[PDB]
RNA sequence: UUGGAGUAGGCCAGCUCAGACCGAACUCAUUUCCUGCCUUUUACCGGAUGUGACCGUGAGUUGGCCUGAAAUACUCCCUAAUCUUUGGAAACUCUCUGGAUAUCCCAGAUU
């Protein structure tokens, strides 16, 4: 309750969005509801995006910042690599 | 952790089974014989042998009665510190092998 718990508690009062890099590597931008022991993230607003790169006919092309919209998320504590209070 | 199926206790009455221990208890009668006592019978003696009755018992089941209780409850069926669900991930190159075999691609294996 000093620590993480801290951070993800002001983040739930505050509302205001993290930004997220996870071991998929892909990256993430959305809001703060709610959090647990485990630190598992329930999400809002969420925009995820990512570097994908389209084997165009066997040649290797170049990367595409692949990026979608989903409105409600929730996330595991284990999945993440860094979180940052935006 | 649940949905599905359930509903009390006491008492009374009926029905069906149960002895190899229904019964940790114990009587009576009687068949066919043997013994005894006997003038005839009944009422008897006491052994075998089967056969009935009576005083009782248990389990299941069905109906009723009495007192409650009442969306309560019980009853069944069923259900983030290493070592397992709280992660070495994710991504893909290089090399090797096979198919194709001029390559791309892909599979397997390795860093």
């Amino acid at each position: 309750a000093n620590g993480p718990l801290s951070l993800l508690q002001t983040a739930v009062r505050s509302h205001t969005q993290v930004l997220i890099s996870v071991r998929s590597g892909r990256k993430l931008l959305a809001r703060v509801k709610a959090f647990d022991r485990h630190c598992n993230m329930i999400l809002e607003n969420v925009k995820e995006m990512w570097t994908e790169t389209p084997v165009t006919n066997g040649k290797k092309g170049r990367p595409v910042n692949k990026d979608r919209f989903i409105s409600k998320m929730f996330l595991r504590g284990d999945s993440v690599v860094i979180v940052l209070l935006s």
